[PDB]
Parts: structure tokens; C-alpha cells; sequence
């Protein structure tokens, strides 16, 4: 009747009710709650500060701006990934440190429901919380769903490699949002003692990063990485970040005399100017010319990450929470290459062209030139059919970006004594772009529709697709509840232990063993030549 009003640490918020078919209790939704001070002016390239408190009742019933980003690419990704019947257009702003809350709890009664905090993907460059409607997951599984934003691109990841601009601002924003959830979620019927972080692609990489960061201690109790981990190398910069910083500075019209001079100049630029610079840098496509070894992202900054992910894994001081790590069958099948304008159009590929392409693909796969013939031969050499070569080439890219890093992370996590689970998702959603070939199954992002209940929001899902979403949401929420996805009515999902059991999720969901085992061996041996 009366819209719901909730006390938070910094003031009161007003949300709205939305009913979902099948559920008598409306879900209370609060959109655009700030969890930090807007990072404007001198606060650019600094850690997020607490939000300033507000008087009276803040109206939390409209979607916030998305963090500044290429609007064309951001809109396109939102349209492709949204679980909503209609994509919600968003404004851009630097003032973007907001989260959205979907709580199925009757807030007039006592509730301490599991909380699931969603970290969106988009390469650390694009993306928005508001793409993901929490309504269906929250109602079907009785969990509080929180979708967060974090600074993107230059704003989120500009690093001088030193104390004048350490980097990882967007990850610090993710931490700040988690701190806010600890301090406030009980007011929305959530249990701050049961917080599950989950995310896809760059969001899954962020989750994996958080598992490795001391700054995230006591902020979550389970984790889920979907199609991205901290060994997804395209997102993690090792070695010297100064040349990139200088390139950004120069492109923005700034001198490079010192790091502090660069950062000061960049802090005087307008949002418009930094977006112009962003677009000039071409951050989500491959460089046409010159050395492939010459992207923005996560760095080893000394505050969030003290050493490389590989070193932190070997040390097992990371957070040994229950962790679910998964991939999709064909991660490089359609969506990623299409969004990147990846330079492969023909539908066939000879081996010479494959080798040159894999070198030009260095930013994505990080494969040294001397290793390229041996890698290309492994995947493509067994067949003289150039169509088949092309499909195997897409498998090559997927395995290096996603499957191999995911299994290495899951193995290290298990070996530290943490409960670990894996999956491979193999289904082609009806919600796919009708420009995607009918034969691409388990593309990057295809699991999103199941996790977020798209069959309950969008039109056209088959009986099988409806049931697949129910099953997936239930596994995810059981994992949030118990650190173990299993429950009555659901296929058995083995623990990822020394037998390396994992779940093959799709139309016929069943357990299997030793996901990507032969691929991990191949690549690990190759990279150690
Ligand atoms: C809250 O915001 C909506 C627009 O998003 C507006 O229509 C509504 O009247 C507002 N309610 C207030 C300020 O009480």
C-alpha cells in the first residue's frame, strides 16, 4: 500500500513495490542508493569516501547514471545482457557510485535473508548495475539481491604505477559497496553474516580479485565467478604501467613530466574531455598497427593487491570462503569477437593467418610470439579443413582467456582447503541475439539469463528454458545459503575436490570430472618452456 521506507546509516530511503507472478508478497526495490561520496573533482583517482548524510527521505525509485563510458558500447552490452523485457537507457555520469536493492522480505517483519551482491562485467570499461533486474532471483529464491556500480575505464583504473595514482579505484569502489552492505543490509531484511559476491566476466575477475585482497576481509562469506577470474590475463597488468599512463596523459593533452604532474592535469579535465580521450584510446578493440605487446585494468597496486594473483595463490593467505567458479562451453563463440570487431569475418581460417592473428591477439591471450606456432599447431594442426580450424581457433582463445585460468584458480582454491565448485554451462538461450549463429551454444554471457530469471521477465521461453532458470537460481541461492549448491529436487553437484567433479549445466544437467584437464596441462607446460 504505502511505499516502503528504510533507515540507513546516512539517512532514510524510499523505495517501491513490484509484484512478480507466482508470489503474493511484493518485492521492495530501492534504486540509486549512494554508497560513497560522488568522486568528482579532486576525488578523481582517489579511494571512495563515505557518502555524506542526508536529511529527510531520499527518493530511491529511479535508476542512477552509469559510470562514464563509451555510450554506444555500453548500451549495446546492456541490450545483450539484460534480463528485462526492455533495456533501460541510462545517462552517463562520474556521479555513479550507487547500488540497487531487491528485497523480497516483508520489511514489517523480522528477516535475515542471504544477500547476493552482483558485480557486472564489461571489461572494466563499460557496464551498469541497472542492466540486471534482481526481481526474479529475489522472489524465486528469497534472497536479497544487490547490484553495484564501480568506476570504469580511466576513472576506475588509471594508474601511474606509484603512489600518485596507484590504480584499482573501481575495485576499491566494490570494497566500499561491500562495506556499505555490512553496515546497512539488515535494514533491508538481509543477513550481513551471509553475503555472497557474484559476478560475470570482468565482474567474475573482480570477485576473484576480492578473494585475494586483504581489504575485502570479513565482507563476504561465499563467492561466485562466472566466466572470469584473476588469472584472466587480459584484465590484469603485470610489469610497467607507466607507458600506458603517459599515453593516456598525452592523448588528454597533459604533460608527462612527473606522475604527480600527470595526475594533477588529468584531474582538471572535464568528464567530456576524459570521455573523448577514452574514445581516442580505442580500449575494447585490438590495435591495428605495431607491436601487439603494446589495455586498462587491474594492477598490482600495493593496497588492494600486494602481489600478483599467481604469487598470492601460492601463499594461501587469501579468503578461503566457499567458491564457485564456472565457464561457458563456447566463451569466444560470438558475443566477444563481435563486440570487439575482432578481425575474422570469413568463416574459414588457414594456419598462417591463424598465427598472425594470434600474435595480434596478444592483449587478449598474452601469448609470446615464439610460442605461437606451437600453440596454433596444437589446436589447428590435426585437420586440413579450414572451417574446422576456425572453430578450433575460437576454442583456443576461449581456453586461454577463460577455461584454463578458471581451473587453475579453482585448483588453488581447493588446495588451500576451501570448499570449491565448478560448472560448465552449455545452453543457447532463446534470448540470444537473432544475429548469433544457431550453432553457438554457451556463448559468453549465456548463463546470465538463467541466473537472473529472464524467463520470468522476458517473453518466449520454452518449458525447458523456464525449468533451467529455476534450477540455476536454486543452485546459486542454495550456495548463498549453505556454501554448497545442493538440495532436494536438484541434480547432484559434486565438490571440486581431488577428483575434480564439476556440473555440466544445460538441457541435460549432469556431473562430470576433470574439466579442461588436458588443456591446463598443455598451456601450463607451454608457458613454462
Ligand atoms: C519519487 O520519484 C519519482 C520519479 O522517479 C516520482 O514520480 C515520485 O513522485 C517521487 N516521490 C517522492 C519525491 O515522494
Amino acid at each position: 500500500s504505502s511505499p516502503p521506507v528504510v533507515d540507513t546509516v546516512h539517512g532514510k530511503v524510499l523505495g517501491k513495490f513490484v509484484s512478480l507472478e507466482g508470489f503474493a508478497q511484493p518485492v521492495a526495490i530501492f534504486l540509486g542508493i549512494p554508497f560513497a561520496k560522488p568522486p568528482l573533482g579532486p576525488l578523481r583517482f582517489t579511494p571512495p569516501q563515505p557518502a555524506e548524510p542526508w536529511s529527510f527521505v531520499k527518493n530511491a525509485t529511479s535508476y542512477p547514471p552509469m559510470c562514464t563510458q563509451d555510450p554506444k558500447a555500453g548500451q549495446l552490452l546492456s541490450e545483450l545482457f539484460t534480463n528485462r523485457k526492455e533495456n533501460i537507457p541510462l545517462k552517463l555520469s562520474e556521479d555513479c557510485l550507487y547500488l540497487n536493492i531487491y528485497t523480497p522480505a516483508d520489511l514489517t517483519k523480522k528477516n535475515r535473508l542471504p544477500v547476493m551482491v552482483w558485480i557486472h562485467g564489461g571489461g572494466l570499461m563499460v557496464g551498469a548495475a541497472s542492466t540486471y533486474d534482481g526481481l526474479a532471483l529475489a522472489a524465486h529464491e528469497n534472497v536479497v539481491v544487490v547490484t553495484i556500480q564501480y568506476r570504469l575505464g580511466i576513472w576506475g583504473f588509471f594508474s601511474t604505477g606509484d603512489e600518485h595514482s596507484r590504480g584499482n579505484w573501481g575495485h576499491l569502489d566494490q570494497v566500499a559497496a561491500l562495506r556499505w552492505v555490512q553496515d546497512n543490509i539488515a535494514s533491508f531484511g538481509g543477513n550481513p553474516g551471509s553475503v555472497t559476491i557474484f559476478g560475470e566476466a570482468a565482474g567474475g575477475e573482480s570477485v576473484s580479485v576480492l578473494v585475494l585482497s586483504p581489504l575485502a576481509k570479513n565482507l563476504f562469506h561465499r563467492a561466485i565467478s562466472e566466466s572470469g577470474v584473476a588469472l584472466t590475463s587480459v584484465l590484469v597488468k603485470k610489469g610497467d604501467v607507466k607507458p600506458l599512463a603517459e599515453q593516456i596523459a598525452i592523448t588528454a593533452g597533459c604533460k608527462t613530466t612527473t606522475s604527480a604532474v600527470m595526475v594533477h592535469c588529468l584531474r582538471q579535465k572535464t568528464e567530456e574531455e576524459l570521455l573523448e580521450t577514452t574514445l581516442k584510446m580505442k580500449f575494447l578493440s585490438l590495435d591495428l598497427q605495431g607491436d601487439p605487446r603494446e589495455l586498462l585494468g587491474t594492477v598490482i597496486d600495493g593496497m588492494l593487491l600486494l602481489k600478483t594473483p599467481e604469487e598470492l595463490q601460492a601463499e594461501r593467505n587469501f579468503h578461503t570462503v566457499p567458491y564457485m567458479v564456472g565457464i561457458n562451453k563456447q566463451e569466444f563463440g560470438w558475443l566477444i569477437p563481435m563486440l570487439m570487431s575482432y578481425p575474422l569475418s570469413e568463416g574459414q581460417l588457414d594456419q598462417k593467418t591463424a598465427m598472425s592473428l594470434l600474435w595480434k591477439s596478444y592483449p587478449l591471450v598474452c601469448i609470446a610470439k615464439e610460442l605461437i606456432p606451437e600453440a596454433t599447431e596444437k589446436y589447428l594442426g590435426g585437420t586440413d579443413d579450414t572451417v574446422k580450424k576456425k572453430d578450433l581457433f575460437l576454442d583456443l582463445i576461449a581456453d586461454v582467456m577463460f577455461g584454463v585460468p578458471s581451473v587453475i584458480v579453482a585448483r588453488n582454491h581447493r588446495d588451500a582447503g576451501a570448499p570449491t565448485y565448478m560448472y560448465e554451462f552449455q545452453y543457447r538461450p532463446s534470448f540470444s541475439s537473432d544475429m548469433k549463429p544457431k550453432t553457438v551454444i554457451g556463448d559468453h554471457g549465456d548463463e546470465l539469463f538463467s541466473v537472473f530469471g529472464a524467463p520470468f521477465l522476458k517473453e518466449g521461453a520454452s518449458e525447458e528454458e523456464i525449468r533451467l532458470s529455476k534450477m540455476v537460481m536454486k543452485f546459486w541461492a542454495n550456495f548463498a545459503r549453505n556454501g554448497n549448491p545442493n538440495g532436494e529436487g536438484l541434480p547432484h553437484w559434486p565438490e571440486y575436490n581431488q577428483k575434480e567433479g564439476y556440473l555440466q549445466i544445460g538441457a541435460n544437467t549432469q556431473a562430470a570430472q576433470k574439466l579442461k584437464d588436458k588443456e591446463v596441462a598443455f598451456w601450463t607446460n607451454l608457458f613454462a618452456k
